[PDB]
């Protein structure tokens, strides 16, 4: 069998970048890519794009309500796709899952397939790695491309015939074949092991701060053994993103439902540890600022969840935010690239009372008791901090949740700040 | 300005033995003289047979044994002499009092910072270079202030060490990096720097790391417990794929495939053993709980509580399909090290497993190829091992008549075993239980054979 | 030497007001300016009716007021012109955010702190009068700091303030002492020397303590916290009393004949209120839970926790001797202040027992000799307080046609009410439920009238 026309279901962030990089119908350098094939080989007429291989990439957000409330997802999206599709198909066509899902998720879609059948619908699993800022690069030069399917001979001719539309620019060696659900459990378990990373770096950086010890220092030689690695070890507020926390709750409420309390409580270590860098990262400002900031004026420099993007999905930013919101202090939030709009409804259900989103840094830190620092943008490396201290009240602190000041200290110091930064001793 | 000429080691183990040999195999220009209180393991090092073996260990020290490397009783003279002083005494998790089973035991470290500050004058580097608390080295300051003297000056440094098991030589010549901490004062730079240079002999300067001396001590401690906890989480893992249908290993290849995850230390076990592991992360949980850090000390316990469920959950396999009783039945175990191509037993798994196993009161016929059998009779004592435990010669001896093979430790050889002889001389029906993953592949094989192959990450 | 000449008060209210009134009438040439930014309380210690009532306070006042004494608006003069500045404002309990109904509010501290440093130039020494969390001084010393200008010298002091209602007067001209806390350097002891001088123009040197900083601080919060205590635990004889037969009246008087014990603070009662026992003791917890003394902050925890039950007891006692069911009867509530022989109703136990049988739908009528109506449904609220309270003018019609007479302020009135006329238009069977011991020597008579008589600490 030869792939020849491929159809994608969810044209969001991860759908459309995907596909744009056989008729197949469905970030720095994506527009350039989808202008190359727009015409010749790259519509909501939904039911013939399925009648003529199908990506299911629809959301799967954390379920809000319910049995599961808060940890499990809601798979209503993902259904109602294999719904559609069993509708409108005959022969054979190979239907795709590129959502991240719960493990045992495509025997779900089996099953409505089988119970719908007509006078051969394949499934498979092919999660998605990309990380959101440097998604095209990733698309380009996948680290691994993961493809899963039922050993059987109908399914292993599936997983083919997938790997031939991948073999056209991913190297065969950078493919990996396996099961279904070790598939789907591995995107799962990758994110856990990323997430657990910062988790670890950041439950050291408290150690050092009460040690003298730097975050910095411990890192570098943790990250110089090969068998460790140097990546994701950068201490931080917390981590954010939508998929970090969704994917770890998951998992812990994958193992509660399977009756594995001990693995559970293993990785729910992973969240409990990121909410409590969180909540010690506020209560170190309100406990600076002589324990109370009700009217107090302080400068929140970066809201989204990383450098080079817009999106705050359970950015940091938005909880340090909240934690001072609850005291009354009035914030001044500056972000060179979220939206301000977005930043309202973030910290909505006190917005219109508290929170005010400045034009630039500079109007955000006049007249304020404290600047906090909540995203690694690069352009707070290279403010002009006396200036910014000649119209701060005193005294004037600096709260460096990213670690981007480092070796600035001394100048902040002979300046005037009190600077205080994660994972170093005060 | 200073040139380390002279150096002395207190203690002449696992770690001051091997470092000091290679440091002399370096630098030709430098007395090494390693001291020891044991006389015994003194001549052992000065005799053809070294009291620890570690391949090229011995080619090494019979290259310098004489040039300028020296063994010796004689730790008085020795510090006296030297211009730089490692401390590489063990540290024992203490076994009583306040921190029982958790804080180490810092008597020996004190008895050489007393023993050294009082035969010395003069200006000395003192290097911590065994597993020590953060600010471990503030203690060893004040020891010195103490008991000062006119024109002494002792500088404190901290140089972990992070060889492993099996490969000392290798890591010891070719290591990832060297860790140095000392003060930011400029008497501690000129001490960091005088200690880098005689690592500079043989390592690039790349790979030299200096810190403060709190972040080198800490470092050691956190090394061991991101390694560890990275097996804790693939056996989590694994108990996960057995519930869903995933396999462990394809799991461990897909997740080791991103580059910022890594594929080292990704092989799912019964249980992570050694030495250092479950000693430095409960140490490190200590220091948290200490330090009124109890979300911190909690996080890392995580990593002990899943190696002993992992532990737990394997024996209790074991007896859950042998028909949920092994009481006075034979059950081999095959391999008891902590891991394949050594004869270390300390804190493996299979003490543990065995333990389960003789709690249930079944007849166990150990075979280890490397591990003396008074080792095994030793762990698995507090009689008990008189009525259980039988030590086998080969693994046939230990599977004729059992119900059931349990396989511990990877060693390479029980992958080429002959089942069907095994599976003859066994009570029917026969079980494996591959704690190590070692018999991938084999699974269709030892099927048709007749046996039930139970492994840990894969569905039954 | 230096000698306090003028002194400036930043806070008119129920501590600032006469505590300088007592310093201007005893210091007559001392200038002493109390301001605030409240016009209207202001004016209204310049106009023959006081804000705030003290026995013989309004004397004081009048002898002074125009000589030494003023009250002005003008805080920016009075700051300037000051050589001490005392600090009296509000720290209430923060009702929001971390800490909420421990941690105090300090930002009325922290506005009086910069606006000082503004209006100030040379030497002042800066007091702290209000009942701040210990380290506050510590705060105020930053803002000083971090603000200074050429020639200026802010010395931070601690003095805190013990008077108490009804006798504050009593308490200024004759107190068990005074204490003032300052840093032990040369700079702090000289203006600790400064402020005791003024208080030794009537008060004996040996009742003026000199203390750190800090030991000051805690010592008022420490103060209010043993008195608190001693009523919860004859509070928790008291449950104790019932349950065997003994007299809380009888142990009371038993355990305070002992000396070393004090016969004060002995009283059983439905539990104590005031607006800085509980402040202060939930404070004292907050503290010690930040400084990671958990074993300190649930000792002093259940001096709260036993003011509640006994509380709780209480109202439960009620409902279930009314036959487990309340709703819709009348109770009369007798008392309503905190204390008697006062309107002060903050934290009153009468606030709590009524919210409970409200709770449950009964009809309360409260009747208090002094405290206003509109404070006792400002009291009462968050609707329910329009179909369940009755605020009555005399106590003989809020007991008419009720249950229960529940007694929880000790007015002595309530003592020498017709219990006849009571008894015989009230619904049978009558309770009277004393909280206060009030009617002790009276049960024999209510019984025979026909009441059902329990009081706190006495076997029914
Ligand atoms: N960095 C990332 O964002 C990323 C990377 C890897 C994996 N993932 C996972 O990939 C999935 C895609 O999420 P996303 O971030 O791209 O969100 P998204 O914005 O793409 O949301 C899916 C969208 O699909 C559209 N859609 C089209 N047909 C639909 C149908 N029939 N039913 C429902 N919706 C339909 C909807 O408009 C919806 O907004 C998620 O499960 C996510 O966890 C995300
Ligand atoms: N793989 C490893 O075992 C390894 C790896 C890195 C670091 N470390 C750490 O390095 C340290 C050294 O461990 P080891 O395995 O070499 O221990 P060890 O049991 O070999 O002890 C070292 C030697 O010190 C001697 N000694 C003790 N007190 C002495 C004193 N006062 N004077 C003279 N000699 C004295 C002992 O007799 C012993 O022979 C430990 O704290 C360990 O945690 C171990
Ligand atoms: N018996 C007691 O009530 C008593 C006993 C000892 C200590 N204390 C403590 O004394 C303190 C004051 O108690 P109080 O009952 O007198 O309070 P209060 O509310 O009666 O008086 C405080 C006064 O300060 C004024 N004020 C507040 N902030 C100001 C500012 N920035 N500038 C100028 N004026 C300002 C207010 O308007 C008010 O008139 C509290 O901390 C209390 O705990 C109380
Ligand atoms: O060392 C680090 C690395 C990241 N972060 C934070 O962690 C969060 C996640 O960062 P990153 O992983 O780059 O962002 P995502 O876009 O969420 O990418 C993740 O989530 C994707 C969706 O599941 C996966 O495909 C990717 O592999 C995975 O990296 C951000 O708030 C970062 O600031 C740290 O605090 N320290
Ligand atoms: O993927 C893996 C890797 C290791 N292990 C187990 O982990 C334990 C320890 O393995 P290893 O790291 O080789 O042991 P050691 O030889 O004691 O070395 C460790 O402990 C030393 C003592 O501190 C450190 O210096 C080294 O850096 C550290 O690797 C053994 O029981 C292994 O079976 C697994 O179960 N799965
Ligand atoms: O034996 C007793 C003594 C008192 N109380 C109760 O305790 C509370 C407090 O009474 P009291 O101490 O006289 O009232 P305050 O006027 O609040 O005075 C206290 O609170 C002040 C601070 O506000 C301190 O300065 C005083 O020293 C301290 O007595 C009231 O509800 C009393 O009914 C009892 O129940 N039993
Ligand atoms: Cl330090
Ligand atoms: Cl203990
Ligand atoms: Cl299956």
């Amino acid at each position: 069998f030869e792939i020849k026309k491929i159809c994608c279901i969810g044209a969001g962030y991860v759908g459309g970048p995907t596909c744009s990089v056989i008729r197949v119908t469905v970030e720095p350098g994506l527009k350039e890519v989808v202008e190359s094939c727009r015409g010749k080989n790259l519509s909501t007429n939904i039911d013939d794009a399925i009648k003529e291989l199908v990506f299911i990439s629809v959301n799967t957000p954390t379920k809000t309500y319910g049995m599961g409330k808060g940890r499990a997802l809601d798979l209503k999206y993902i259904e109602a796709c294999a719904r559609r599709i069993v509708q409108n198909s005959n022969g054979y066509k190979i239907v795709t899952e590129k959502s991240t899902v719960p493990v045992r998720a495509a025997e779900s879609i089996r099953r409505i397939f089988d119970a719908n059948t007509k006078p051969n619908l394949q499934v498979l699993s092919n999660p998605e790695f990309l990380a959101e800022g440097t998604a095209i690069k990733d698309l380009k030069n996948p680290d691994r491309v993961l493809i899963g399917g039922d050993e059987t001979p109908e399914g292993q001719r599936a997983v083919q015939a997938l790997c031939a539309v991948y073999e056209h620019w991913v190297p065969r060696e950078k493919i990996l074949t396996t099961n279904t659900w070790s598939s789907e459990l591995s995107k799962l378990a990758a994110n856990a092991f990323l997430a657990q990373r910062i988790s670890s770096i950041n439950s050291i950086s408290a150690l050092c701060e009460a040690t003298g010890a730097d975050v910095e220092e411990v890192a570098t030689a943790i990250g110089m053994d090969q068998r460790i690695g140097n990546k994701f070890l950068k201490a931080s507020v917390g981590f954010g993103g939508s998929c970090f926390q969704k994917d770890v709750l998951n998992l812990v409420y994958l193992c509660e439902a399977l009756n594995l309390p001990e693995v559970a409580r293993y990785w729910q270590q992973v969240i409990d540890m990121n909410d409590y860098q969180r909540r010690r990262f506020a209560s170190r400002i309100i406990d600076s600022l002589f324990n109370t900031v009700t009217d107090k004026k302080i400068a929140i420099l970066g809201f989204a969840f990383k450098k080079d993007t817009g999106d705050t999905r359970e950015s940091s930013s938005i909880y340090i935010s909240k934690y001072l919101m609850d005291e009354g202090a009035h914030l001044h939030i500056y972000d060179p690239k979220v939206p301000r709009e977005q930043i309202v409804v973030d910290l909505s259900h006190q917005v219109s009372r508290l929170v005010t989103i400045s034009k630039d840094p500079y109007e955000a830190c006049d007249g304020a008791h404290a600047v906090v620092i909540c995203t690694e943008w690069d352009m707070f490396k290279e403010l002009d901090y006396e200036r910014i201290h000649k119209k701060m009240l005193k005294p004037a602190f600096i709260f460096d949740g990213r670690r981007v000041l480092d070796g600035l200290h001394n100048e902040l110091q002979t300046i005037g700040f009190q600077i205080e930064t994660i994972g170093k001793k005060v």
